[PDB]
């Protein structure tokens, strides 16, 4: 009894003209003894042939694993279009059918908002500088941080949460040494995200 | 071939004497021929006896669903003390045995921080107000909100997220209209966790 899991790409991945969007088709506990698979997808129905189908692994409990990676059109998926992977096994009474597209609702601009370390925690060597989005739709975003154009490393986001009005939200929070805020150096965390304006906005935030 | 799973307290029962902490024993795909469950309870292997075994309820895929609880003493769990559920069916051929305790790891002291909404976010008929806490361990904590006394209503919180250091951090998230904020309002975030003196802490934040 196979079952198959259908991925959908990385948000920036889609944003960004520059990167490669997949969608990846995962069929799990395939027969040991008959491993013959076969793969087929669909766009909007349409079926298409350029799907690179991964070599089968055998996989420790007996079952092999079968990865399907389709390459998609960024301005497809963001346009909604539908990708349907069936999976067709000899061991199988029946086909399995899954279906994945940018999640059914309106789209909502993320407000992102930079925000200081707390005064009581210019007590330790290390600070919080706290970046803020919220309100956006989907949950599909990416937040990074950098300074001097040059990429932050430690720093940390949450996954998006539901808020009251069927928005969600989240934080990051980059920590640096306290000395560097002090010195006044600016930080500015950025958002990528199908809601902005070319799916891009930075808030910058430094020491009054 | 049924399965157990085995729930720990909510942390604020844990940490409040007045509340009442329970270790919950469920037992699932419980025969539908062969319904007949045995409990066994055990702290630090020690057999205790005063667990509430509750009426079996049948589930709509032909199984039954059964659930255990058992009342602890906060400073047991507190202590870490162990807590063991073993589950005799006719239906299976071995007892199956789940325990839980308190997780294992040094104790550590939530810092929380205050912060204000930011300038650009007075725009909107909302703002949102910021509680940060960081630095903890374990995980189980909880934060709420109030102000005059009063829990506020309109808060989201994260949960836990693991950070570089090994510690626990998250935020909590008050949205409230700008009016009240404006008016200089007092807001407080508190914060329930093991690490605090007394298991809790309240840092206040008002416009200044
Ligand atoms: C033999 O050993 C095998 C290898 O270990 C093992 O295969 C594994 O089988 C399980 C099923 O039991 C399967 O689990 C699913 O995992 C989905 C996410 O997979 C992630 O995360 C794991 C680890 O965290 C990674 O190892 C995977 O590679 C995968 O990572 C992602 O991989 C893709 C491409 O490779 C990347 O693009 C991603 O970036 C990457 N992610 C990360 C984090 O790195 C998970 O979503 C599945 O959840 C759904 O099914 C569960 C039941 O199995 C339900 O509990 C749950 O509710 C989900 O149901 C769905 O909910 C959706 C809404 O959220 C609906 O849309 C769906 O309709 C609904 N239901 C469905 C589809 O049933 C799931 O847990 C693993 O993927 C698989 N391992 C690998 C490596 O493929 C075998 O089980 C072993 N067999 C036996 C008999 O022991
Ligand atoms: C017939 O229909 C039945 C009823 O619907 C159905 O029963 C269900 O069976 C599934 C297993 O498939 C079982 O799922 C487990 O759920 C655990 C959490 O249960 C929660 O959340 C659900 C919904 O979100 C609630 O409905 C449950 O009541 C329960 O809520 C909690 O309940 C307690 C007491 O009631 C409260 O105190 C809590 O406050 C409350 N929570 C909330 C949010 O309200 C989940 O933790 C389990 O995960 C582990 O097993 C999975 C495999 O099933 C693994 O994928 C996963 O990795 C986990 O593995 C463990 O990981 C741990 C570390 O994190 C390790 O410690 C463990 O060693 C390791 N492994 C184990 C134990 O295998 C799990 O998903 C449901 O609980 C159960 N439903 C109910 C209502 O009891 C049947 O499946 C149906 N049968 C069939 C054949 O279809």
């Amino acid at each position: 009894g196979p079952s198959v899991f259908l991925f959908p790409p990385k948000p920036k991945d889609t944003l960004m003209i520059s990167r490669t969007p997949e969608v990846t088709c995962v069929v799990v506990d395939v027969s040991h003894e008959d491993p013959e698979v076969q793969f087929n997808w669909y766009v909007d129905g349409v079926e298409v042939h350029n799907a690179k189908t991964k070599p089968r692994e055998e996989q420790f409990n007996s079952t092999f694993r079968v990865v399907s990676v389709l390459t998609v059109v960024h301005q497809d998926w963001l346009n909604g279009k539908e990708y349907k992977c069936k999976v067709s096994n000899k061991g199988l009474p029946a086909p399995i059918e899954k279906t994945i597209s940018k999640t059914k609702g309106q789209p909502r601009e993320p407000q992102v908002y930079t925000l200081p370390p707390s005064r009581e925690e210019m007590t330790k060597n290390q600070v919080s500088l706290t970046c803020l989005v919220k309100g956006f739709y989907p949950s599909d975003i990416a937040v990074e941080w950098e300074s001097n154009g040059q990429p932050e490393n430690n720093y940390k986001t949450t996954p998006p949460m539901l808020d009251s009005d069927g928005s969600f939200f989240l934080y990051s929070k980059l920590t640096v040494d306290k000395s560097r805020w002090q010195q006044g150096n600016v930080f500015s965390c950025s958002v990528m995200h199908e809601a902005l304006h070319n799916h891009y906005t930075q808030k910058s935030l430094s020491l009054s």
